[PDB]
């Protein structure tokens, strides 16, 4: 018997299961609402979404839309990744930002560039808050398409791949460990955000993005410990 | 769209999965090994793990032993528990339990009472280390079934199906929350350790099983926590 070769048939007999779960999850979506949406941070599940969303035709039709919040505090990669991967699947976000302002210039001239430390909370009202409000309004979004998953842990760790709401939220990774993303995006030798080679689990804002030790990665709630 | 119904197919398929994960570790440990053995406390996934075991035949043809440490120190609902899973599946366990001591009185007259309060390090020893150690020697296991889950955290959280050693051990239930060991029991209809009705996610000896309320046991790490 050869220990390694059988964990990891256990293994690939997992992802399978958490993919064939992932795609139904989706293609019910897809069926049954007319303006789904994924807000895309272009994380590491978020690429996994995307990927899985290209495999079952939702852009061929713009029958998905892709919606991307420009807080004007990202990574200079993070913009030029999301011309990757609009080009690799072909589809074109709905880009959102702060409210009446057209880039971080006229940003920095209406709020102060310095914002985010002397008021987190109004930096994230007006750079972030407030602009996934408005795309989920403006693109009349009935079923919101997330990376959510349940070992994300704490209010999140009871997630099923459908909540109920006014606007029903979709999470078709829920029961995919952080682990389980990496594998698939490993399988299929999917191009994945560069500052995750640079020990970033997660990846949003530069004032307020941390690497974290590999080895911490994989245990529960470990992809958002940064913070 | 029924967001319930939605859910519960999900989680059916999620079940359907560790099921066959499960059964397939099992068959391949009976057809890989000449003594395989289970170790078996009776909480709920050791209950799971015997019927995946009754359900591969491994009873008919005797192929797998089940241990029981008896510590002396357990709730008379164990002992009671346990001859009826006997009786239900076909096997009677190898019992193991304090050398030389014939009961719980002869342990008395031998160590004192009172042992687990004065020295609980010699008590452990005695009662549950030692005899463990022997049972896995007298019967020249080669393959410990076991219910380590990696939802029980810390040194677990890792655990694949098979673990490599001079005794292989053997995880059926390494991928499973203890929330799908339970869904298990209610899918088969099967009967459980009758204490888990009284608030105890956990069932060991009765000085040291401690009661944990209810909405805690799904959490990643829940079922040990009384400790």
């Amino acid at each position: 018997i050869d220990i390694k070769k059988c964990n990891e048939q256990a293994r690939d007999a997992r992802l399978q299961h958490l993919e064939a779960q992932a795609l139904e999850t989706l293609q019910k979506t897809v069926e049954n609402f007319e303006k789904p949406a994924f807000p895309c941070a272009l994380i590491a599940g978020d690429v996994v979404i995307l990927d899985l969303l290209h495999r079952i035709g939702a852009f061929s039709d713009n029958k998905v839309k892709i919606i991307f919040i420009d807080t004007f505090h990202l990574f200079p990669e993070t913009y030029k990744f999301l011309s990757e991967v609009e080009e690799r699947y072909g589809f074109k976000a709905h880009v959102f930002h702060a409210a009446d302002v057209n880039n971080k210039e006229a940003y920095d001239a209406k709020f102060g560039s310095d914002l985010f430390i002397t008021d987190i909370e109004e930096y994230d009202r007006i750079c972030k808050v407030e602009p996934f409000s408005r795309a989920l309004k403006t693109l009349e979004v009935d079923a919101m398409i997330n990376g959510r998953r349940r070992d994300h842990g704490a209010e999140r760790a009871h997630l099923e791949v459908f909540e109920e709401g006014k606007m029903v939220k979709v999470q078709p990774l829920a029961y995919w460990e952080f682990r389980d993303c990496w594998d698939y995006l490993t399988k299929y030798s999917l191009p994945y955000h560069p500052l995750h080679d640079q020990g970033f689990p997660s990846i949003g804002d530069v004032q307020s993005t941390i690497p974290v030790p590999r080895e911490k990665w994989f245990e529960y709630a470990g992809e958002r410990s940064g913070r």
